[PDB]
């Protein structure tokens, strides 16, 4: 994730044709400690990855900070800078980084006393598979401004905000948004698929 | 809703013989500005509507107000302040009003600079059916000490929080949430449409 966003894409990515470019981006700006955001990817993570998977959709993924604090011991821009050191070393390991820090068992309560320091997070990024540079570039805080100017970057202040394609997506169900981008990419092979095990999880 | 919670029953209500007592009964604790309660709401509140309406269960709703403050106009509390407000006149008025606080064209972003003052949370509830005590009620803020206490009354910290006769429930699905209730209740007349309507919205 060079580069604002985080693109998450498979070797069978459907492209326009004459240009490298995805026939469909959907973008995700996200904060780890927004609970809207882990209640949005606990229900639609295995949808888009998916998607991913078929090569239907790249997934751009901008981790913001705005719930950022102290009385939150910024765990907000810890673990998003966190991501884009995980994504520096792999985009597999982002992927699995980021299902990580949204899964009911580690995503912390907004408003709680508890948030995992970055010793945790680097744990978190091993068990993603990946140290490098990683270890580093969390204690160092390399990323701390960068994502504490993303929302400002990307005028983004309410989260989970979803685009496709540029344009704001008034998401709902994960079948509805295979629906969506079965409109823009057509019944290419897996896509049904995604459509009903997404009816259904 | 005298009483911690606004209890929200239909004449069906299913009860435990030899008491008035309902066989199942579904805790709500919600924040008016949490962003999560409010997908939650508009995911699940059909739903929750239809198992009270068939007599499945009695929906009790205990209005916290832990975001709240002047940074937020104190929109949290006087929002729960006004649901209650509204429920002391009618329970039908509370069910309409409750769900159009959480509706997508009415919720305020939790970040943002605009949220709906007393004139407009008093035109919501006379939207909503009732007027009566309620605009001297909201005017007056005759409730916002008690709402204010309630999450340390409930131990309710994080939103929403769900329990099922008690026990703490972890939600997916509404449909699943008609699962866990027929569990309790059985198959009675309109649990097993409510099901199938909710694996469809
Ligand atoms: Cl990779
Ligand atoms: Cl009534």
């Amino acid at each position: 994730g060079p580069g604002d966003a985080v693109r998450v894409t498979s070797s069978k990515l459907v492209t326009q044709p004459g240009t490298s470019n995805p026939k469909a981006v959907v973008s995700f700006y996200e904060d780890f400690l927004c609970p809207a955001c882990g209640i949005f990817e606990r229900g639609f993570g295995p949808t888009v990855s998916k998607l991913v998977d078929i090569g239907a959709v790249a997934a751009d993924y901008t981790m913001v900070a705005i719930l950022d604090s102290a009385s939150n011991q910024h765990y907000s821009s810890r673990a998003a800078a966190a991501a884009y050191c995980v994504a520096d070393e792999s985009i597999e390991a982002f992927r699995r980084f980021h299902a990580a820090l949204f899964s009911k068992d580690i995503q912390p309560a907004e408003l709680g006393k508890d948030f995992p320091d970055n010793a945790r997070l680097i744990e978190l990024a091993r068990e993603a598979g990946v140290v490098g540079k990683v270890p580093d570039c969390i204690n160092s805080g390399k990323y701390i401004e960068k994502v504490d100017g993303l929302a400002a970057a990307v005028n983004v202040h309410a989260t989970p905000t979803v685009r496709v394609n540029g344009t704001e997506y008034e998401w709902s169900t994960p079948a509805a948004l295979v629906a969506k981008i079965k409109e823009i990419v057509g019944d290419v092979p897996g896509i049904d698929s995604a459509a009903a095990t997404a009816t259904s999880a």
